[PDB]
């Protein structure tokens, strides 16, 4: 009665494993990774055994495996003893006897084809499967790994690594003290909202992304479902300006990797030509929204109509005449703002040029500051900033970080969309300066959540996450101007379907 | 074999419990805990029993508790079985006949005097020890707890309450899947720093503050302990202009709650009062140093000294015009600095009071922001600003929360402190506009450790903390300004001694 686990690598929605009888991919890591998973044992003196079809046999070259017993399932090939490292069985059934007959082996891995995938998991002995979820559909397959039955349950999910820009992730599936839990429940109903973990209460089974995953939420993705659910247990109903309420909690935090993947949300489509748009939209310095809208993106169409900046206090600007927004205040902070129809090159501080600056001659430093909410400038402007501060950071091993802080998020719509822009923009900036992509971290302020879009956001945490995608440039440009949609490359994304939230 | 359990509440310092035959304390919530902690049990046709000597039973008036089985431990008193909720026994040992012979009784619990603590510790029967940690130690006591033996961790620390402005904490203390972890460690072994959770390693058992509380970490001060602990395990190298080397890790966050204590650390005392005047002097408004220095107060006399002053560019200052800073960003934002003995009454944007106009006028706005950091006025001011940024929140309730953000953060000397003036900023702010304290979040950029404090900081954090005190105001103020040192008064302050750490 010992430990028998499936170890296998397939497509992320294609579900294929294989095609003309050898892999689909070539990921080296993948390799290392059902090495060290088939020879992780405790006894020196036991070995593990791998069970295998003849195809799949004759696929790895019919060469053995160190340190490992292979068992292979075929009705043809012959068995001798002369070699203890490959044994031969008729069945797989009969060939699970190493729990029985052999003491000489401590756990069994099943690792050979659907022949095999199908019959071990209808029979009911698997007790765990491991699941390399590779991003690869474009090629086709003729061998897949068959579904995975209710039976068993997701219990980790690590973050995205690339290998020749293929995003992949590693899944854990398994078939399925005490009184500190009961002393912390006793003092929250002794005080009420006056034991802060009564104010930031888990959130519950029903509005949890993935709860069967406790332990392992190691993919990044969860930081943006997390923060979901946060709001959906404890945030309090607010009502604002106009009639759309919200639900709020102050003070939180997300952060993402982007040195092996980019962070774009894979539990809705999101688009990202619109927010790369908007985000050479602001590094041009531009703040005319007919520039938006003459590029199919209309993101800015509802803070910059004659009766929204009419009702606010302004009313004298053009049909879509931001004030000095993002961009405006990153490349010409203060200065005076005339019209859209402008030439503010040389008014102001430009922050980007001197961040730029700074990043390349003093790395180490601890000025590299971006920030965009002028209070000066704050009631003649259209929508006062959400992304009002950016810090970016050279670790020692040449890779650029940021930290970005937010006052507001809606994150309905506003947090993939800064997500995303904020990781091209440090992106962007790590190629000109000769860096790598870091890390991303998010603070935000008053994270909420609009309530027109709460039937919404439950169906985007009923979506278990996909690996992160690429995102490559083609070109090495001069400057962070010179940026152009044909230049970037979104490799390996796979996202579910859109969630149709209206603003 | 069942499960007996320690019940006491003790002070901090001298873990004294009585005092001539009663209570030195009155503290609610400290009853309502034992009524708790000591009816929780599962099945519903059992009961609890309740040790005691007879002075512990003289002490609560030889009065029964409800649902509960009360055993005296007495050499004089009577054995009647008139009463079926207070059984008399002759010695300890042989009271412990409930595990034995009784199958009435779930759980046992000892609660009464030293004399039964001292038998019961001595005589290995118990199993778990509730403490609640009071902060008095001004009266004096004629009984007290025993020590805790080595055979006890500590596994729960709860967040620090009030009462009547009393401090109190309440700890556990215990006498004593997995394929998930070697996953991520395989996966870790394959990738190196690739892996984030390489970069983000948990700190190591030497330098973690309390190991043995893995789940119960509520007490706030963690937060601070835990990354300062980060820092150490993964804090990378950095040279600067000299030698004074140090460790930074980017990206972090700590909070702490202000409805129940005040965070000031315990784990090494912090001088207070040099806080408050550096406080109250940025709400002033001014930019003299001398206002600093003539109150005992050094903390901008390194940085506005004529070696410092000829180093920046600005030697045309006088001997302490630091300029505009943090204050004259809040009070007299943009605009134009002169010299520091002039009027600038009417310059600039007033941010401090429209933010207090805004919090009593509009409390559910999104813009309670208070900023520092100039990008105009950069190279004009002695030292940038560390507290770049500032967001309030007004929560339902009718409670005053703060986000900050730090770029930069010594966690050696500034942490303490900034966690300290920021709270006393937002207990300020509360009672002016007719609020309560909530919570406070710290963001912080590149945190670092100097070279020079390992030795010191690795002592702090052999240091299991205390409740944290109560900071009360004494009279009701009128405006922001007229807050001064008298009216501050603090409570239950029981901290480590100091830790020298030169800059
Ligand atoms: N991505 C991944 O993780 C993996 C991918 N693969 C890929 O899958 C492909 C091969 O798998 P696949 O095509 O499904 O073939 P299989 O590996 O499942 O092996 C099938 C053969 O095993 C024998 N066999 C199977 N079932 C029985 C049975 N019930 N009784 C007796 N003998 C049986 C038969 O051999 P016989 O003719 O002797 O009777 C059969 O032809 C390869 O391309 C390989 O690269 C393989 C492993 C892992
Ligand atoms: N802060 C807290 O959590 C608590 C505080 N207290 C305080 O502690 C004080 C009282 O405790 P304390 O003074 O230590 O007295 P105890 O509660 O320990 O009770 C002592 C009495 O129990 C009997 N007794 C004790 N040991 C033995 C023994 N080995 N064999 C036989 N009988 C024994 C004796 O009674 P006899 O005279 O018959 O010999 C003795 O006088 C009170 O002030 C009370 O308020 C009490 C409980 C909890
Ligand atoms: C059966 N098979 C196909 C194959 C390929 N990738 C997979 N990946 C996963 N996650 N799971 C599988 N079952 C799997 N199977 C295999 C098995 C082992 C090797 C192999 O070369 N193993 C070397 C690994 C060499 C190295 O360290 O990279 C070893 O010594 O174990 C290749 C294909
Ligand atoms: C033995 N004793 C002294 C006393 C006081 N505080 C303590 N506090 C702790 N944490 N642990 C103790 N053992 C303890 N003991 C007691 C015990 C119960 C009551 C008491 O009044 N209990 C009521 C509580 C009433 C209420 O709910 O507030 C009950 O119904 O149990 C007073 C003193």
């Amino acid at each position: 009665e010992k430990n028998v686990s499936i170890v296998v690598a397939a497509s992320v929605l294609s579900s294929g494993i294989g095609i003309n009888g050898q892999l689909p991919w070539s990921i080296s890591e993948d390799l290392k990774f059902f090495s060290k998973i088939t020879n992780n044992k405790c006894d020196s003196n036991k070995k593990n055994a791998l069970i295998m079809g003849r195809k799949t046999w004759d696929s790895i070259g019919r060469r053995p495996l160190k340190n490992r017993i292979i068992v292979v399932i075929s009705s043809s090939l012959p068995q001798d003893e002369a070699d203890p490292n490959v044994v031969v069985f008729r069945n797989l059934e009969d060939s699970i006897e190493n729990l029985m007959n052999d003491d000489s082996i401590e756990n069994i891995f099943v690792c050979g084809g659907e022949s095999i995938y199908r019959d071990a998991l209808k029979d009911n002995f698997v007790d765990r499967i491991y699941l390399t979820r590779v991003a690869l559909e474009d090629i086709e397959f003729d061998t897949y790994f068959p579904e995975i039955p209710e039976t068993f349950l997701p219990v980790y999910m690590s973050q995205t690594f690339c290998t020749k820009n293929i995003s992949y992730d590693f899944m854990i599936f398994e078939k399925q003290l005490k009184s500190i839990d009961d002393t912390v429940d006793l003092l929250g109903e002794i005080f009420g909202i006056r034991k802060m973990g009564n104010r930031h209460k888990f959130p519950k089974e029903e509005i949890y992304n993935t709860p069967s995953i406790r332990f392992g939420r190691e993919h990044y993705e969860f930081q943006y479902l997390d923060l979901l659910s946060r709001v959906l247990e404890n945030g309090a109903y607010r009502e604002n300006r106009t009639g759309i309420s919200t639900y709020s909690i102050f003070g939180q935090m997300m952060r993402f990797d982007m040195r092996e993947s980019f962070p774009l949300l894979t539990t809705k489509k999101v688009a990202i030509r619109s927010i790369f748009e908007e985000l050479i939209w602001f590094i041009k310095g531009d703040t005319n929204g007919n520039h938006l809208i003459e590029k199919k993106v209309y993101i800015w169409s509802g803070n910059g109509s004659k009766e929204y900046l009419e009702r606010i206090g302004l009313g004298h600007r053009e049909e879509n005449d931001l004030g000095p927004i993002y961009g405006f205040q990153w490349r010409h902070y203060n200065g005076e703002y005339k019209t859209m129809h402008d030439d503010y090159t040389g008014v102001g501080v430009d922050q980007l040029a001197k961040l730029i600056e700074t990043l390349k001659n003093n790395p180490k430093d601890r000025r590299h500051i971006l920030t965009a909410w002028n209070p000066s400038a704050l009631s003649q402007m259209a929508l006062p900033p959400c992304h009002v501060l950016s810090q970016y950071y050279v670790t020692n091993d040449n890779c650029l970080s940021c930290n970005l802080y937010q006052r507001s998020c809606d994150l309905g719509l506003g947090s993939p969309f800064n997500i995303a822009s904020y990781a091209i923009l440090t992106m962007m900036l790590a190629q000109v300066c000769g860096y790598e992509p870091g890390e991303l971290a998010i603070f935000i302020g008053d994270a909420h959540i609009y309530e027109n879009h709460l039937t919404q956001l439950k169906e985007q945490l009923s979506r278990t996450p996909r690996p992160f995608p690429q995102l490559k440039f083609k070109r090495k440009v001069e400057n962070i101007e010179d940026f152009k949609w044909e230049d970037i490359e979104l490799i390996g994304y796979y996202p579910y379907p859109t969630i149709k939230m209206d603003m």
